Parts: C-alpha cells; structure tokens; sequence
C-alpha cells in the first residue's frame, strides 16, 4: 500500500505512547514543502529528454533538512515523502541539528551514459537550487547515486552561487578531493556495529564467538559482516544476496566473499559453504540477524520462525508492524531501522560540519564522535523502551518526535 500512508500510519500508532497535541500531530502528518520540477538534459543522440525530479522538505524545526537523492525508475512522490518523514525521525533520534528531507529523479541510470549522468545531476541542481543550500537543505547519496554525482552537483551549485558562501556544505557524501569526509564509506555499518555492541551490553550476552547472519551482501551488508568479524569478534556463518545465499558452520571471511562476488555471479556457490536461500538465512540459528537487504523480509509468515536474539535493522523497513509485536512476544531485541543505520547520516553531519568550519578531522576523531552519538542514541531509546514497557520502535519514535515537537513548540509553530 501507499508508502506515505504507511509512514503516517506508523507515526499515528506510535503517537499513542506519548503526549502530543492534535495540531502538532497534524502538522507532522504532512511535509512542510514539496517541490516537483522538470529536469531536461541533452542526450547523446542530441535529443532533449525531460525527467521528473522531486525534493521534499518534511520538517526543518530542528535545523536544515537532510536527505539523499534517489535515481530509480520506480521512484514516486509518495516514496520520497515517506523517506523524508523517516529522515526527520532519523536525525531527531541521534540528536542532530537537522530536519528531514529527501529527493529523487524518475530515471534509469544504467541506460544513461556518463555525460548524460553529469548533465542530469547539473540540471537537477539548476532546477532545485532555490530550495536547497548549506543552511537550507543538504542532499546526500542514495540508491543509484554516488560520490561522483555528489561532486558534479556540488560543482554546479557552486557555479550558480558564485562562491559567495560555503559551497562544499550544500551536499555530503562527496569525494575526499573536494570537501569529503573520512569514514563516510563505512558509516552505516559502523553505526550498526555500535548499536549491536550496545544491545549486547544491555542484554548481558558476550558477543565474541557468536553467530551472525547478514542478508544482502551490498555496501552496507558486507561492511556490517566485516566489522562484526573484526571489532566485535563475531562469527559470520551466513550471508545472502539477491540470487541466493551461502552458509558455513565454521564461518566465512568477508574479504574472500567480496572477492568472489567480483569474479562470479553474486555470492552463489561458495567453495566451502552450503548454498541456501533467503528465508533459510532469516530463520537460521544466529545470535545477531542483520537484514541489510530490501524491505519487508521479516513478515507474519516467517515472524515466528525467527530465532535471533538481536535483529539489527540495517535496511529501511525490513520488519512489518505485526512482525514487531510477534518478535517482542518472542523476547527478541529489535533495533529500529532509523536508529540502527543512523551512522550514515551522523557521518554526513560530520562532513557538513567540517565543510562549514573549513577545518577537517581525522579518522579517529570521526570514529570516536560517531561512537559517542550512537551510544547515546541507543541508550536513550532503550531507556525509553524499559521505563514505559513499549516496543523499541515505539520508544525510538517517542524520542524523535519528542525532540521535533519540542523544537516546534520553541519556535512557536504550534502552541499546545
Ligand atoms: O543497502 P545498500 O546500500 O547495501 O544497497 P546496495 O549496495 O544496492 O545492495 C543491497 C543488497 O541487497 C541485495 N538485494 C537486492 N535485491 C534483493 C532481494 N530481492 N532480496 C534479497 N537481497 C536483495 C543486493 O543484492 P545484489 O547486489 O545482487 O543486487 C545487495 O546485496
Ligand atoms: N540515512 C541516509 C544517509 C544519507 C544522508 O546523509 O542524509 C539514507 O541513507 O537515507
């Protein structure tokens, strides 16, 4: 059903466990500003083709909006609005001076060439310039969008702004050569590792030598497994993909698996492991489950088959609302998605701070700062969950919407 309707219904259901006025809830139920523009480019055949681009600024009570740009052929305004609403909560839960935003272009980047991609990025910036800025709206990379497009977009924005302010801060996730940050590439997996470490500390289970399964061997999933094996002392026994999955009782080395992904199709047919499917990995005996794949994979059909003490939501929406209650009844600690993968937006915030200050940090400073914010965020959510006897998703929503509501009351946007 409609993504924005799902997000609004989730917020309504989470509003039951916290004191919020009706006017503020109605304010939060709709985005503050929605921009739909035409994005024309010159194709390699010389013809001009016009694309539809979106930019949604859900709420800027706590600061400038922040969200990625999507280049997907199945992108709609409703999906962008839903993701912007989720970005608002994501930046509110980790205490960032940001609001929630999102953008997108209905396009297939595979069919476009390199020059067409650069033209598309520059035209999107020229179209949405009036509503974006370093203190207004900071975009970021997302699906089918990379630091190269970030660099093109930053260059176009700087060309339009005539270098009259900090142009590097208009967009994050850009190359290190031009205003990039250290630790951006592994930000979300590092944040997820921090939240998993805190969840284990809060459960009383020692994670060294414990089984972990990660679904989806993408950028987030591979690094989640690699850091789980490296700094958490986990044991990656199973990983999965879009074609299938592999499983090994002794465990797998993330470097080899990623090496294999480069020579053969996906992760299927690992030499020493067993070829399994995605549902099999979901209902597999591991200590921590990390579904970093597409959304809606843990559902009512397989909710009661889950046997993982910790379900880390690296992806956006990997667990359905009824699966949340089923897992809570089963006594499984569930880390909400907009809290678990908040490391990416936190490191993007660090990059923005470095851009606006003109001074840049090292790897260690970024890592320690990210560790502190994710630890504080997880502890706030878990304390809210314990003091009120609610699902962890409800506690995270309470924590985020409380900050947003407080900012709205301070600004005088809403009174009661
Ligand atoms: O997030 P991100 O930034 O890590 O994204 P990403 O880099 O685009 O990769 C996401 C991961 O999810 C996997 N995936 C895609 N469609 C899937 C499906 N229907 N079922 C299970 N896994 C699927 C992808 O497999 P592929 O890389 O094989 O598409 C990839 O491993
Ligand atoms: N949490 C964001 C990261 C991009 C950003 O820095 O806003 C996302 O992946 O949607």
């Amino acid at each position: 059903i409609d993504p924005f309707e799902m997000a609004v219904k989730q917020l309504e259901r989470a509003a039951q466990y916290m004191d919020i006025s009706e006017e503020a809830l109605e304010w939060l139920k709709k985005p503050m500003r929605i921009v739909e523009v035409s994005v024309p480019i010159e194709m390699d055949d010389g013809s001009v083709k016009v694309f539809t681009g979106f930019r949604v600024q859900h709420n800027w009570a706590r600061g400038p909006t922040k969200g990625g740009i999507r280049w997907h052929p199945a992108e709609t305004l409703s999906t962008v609005k839903a993701l912007a609403t989720f970005m608002t909560w994501k930046v509110a839960v980790v205490d960032l001076p940001y609001g929630g935003g999102k953008g997108g272009i209905i396009v297939n980047p595979k069919e476009l060439s390199e020059r067409e991609q650069e033209r598309l990025a520059r035209a999107y910036i020229r179209a949405v310039y009036d509503v974006i800025g370093p203190w207004t709206d900071i975009p970021a990379p997302d699906v089918y969008t990379n630091p190269k497009i970030m660099g093109w977009m930053m260059d176009e924005y700087e060309t339009i702004m005539r270098r009259k302010g900090p142009a590097f801060g208009v967009i994050t996730g850009k190359p290190l050569s031009i205003g990039g940050s250290l630790g951006r590439g592994t930000a979300t997996a590092q944040g997820a590792i921090f939240t998993i470490r805190e969840a284990a500390k809060a459960l009383g289970i020692d994670l060294k030598g414990k089984k972990i399964a990660v679904q989806g061997y993408g950028n987030a999933g591979y690094y989640t497994a690699k850091l789980a094996k490296e700094q958490l002392g986990m044991t990656v026994v199973a990983v999965s993909d879009s074609r299938g999955g592999i499983y090994n009782p002794d465990g797998l080395d993330p470097d080899e698996v990623l090496k294999w992904k480069r020579e053969h199709g996906s992760v299927k047919d690992f030499p020493g492991a067993t070829n399994i499917t995605n549902e099999e990995l979901l209902e597999l005996e591991v200590d921590v489950l990390a579904p970093a794949a597409i959304e809606e994979v843990i559902t009512e059909k397989n909710a009661d088959n889950i046997k993982a003490k910790i379900v880390a939501e690296v992806a956006n929406g990997p667990v359905t609302p009824e699966a949340d209650d089923i897992l809570r009844e089963k006594g499984i600690l569930q880390i909400p998605d907009f809290l678990c993968n908040a490391g990416g937006v936190t490191v993007s915030y660090f990059e923005w701070v470095q851009n606006i200050n003109g001074y840049y940090w090292t790897e260690e400073e970024v890592r320690e700062k990210l560790d502190k914010k994710m630890t504080k965020a997880f502890w706030e959510v878990y304390n809210t969950h314990k003091d009120k006897n609610i699902h962890m998703r409800d506690a995270a929503y309470v924590v985020a919407v409380s900050r947003v509501y407080q900012a709205m009351k301070d600004r005088g946007w809403v009174k009661k």
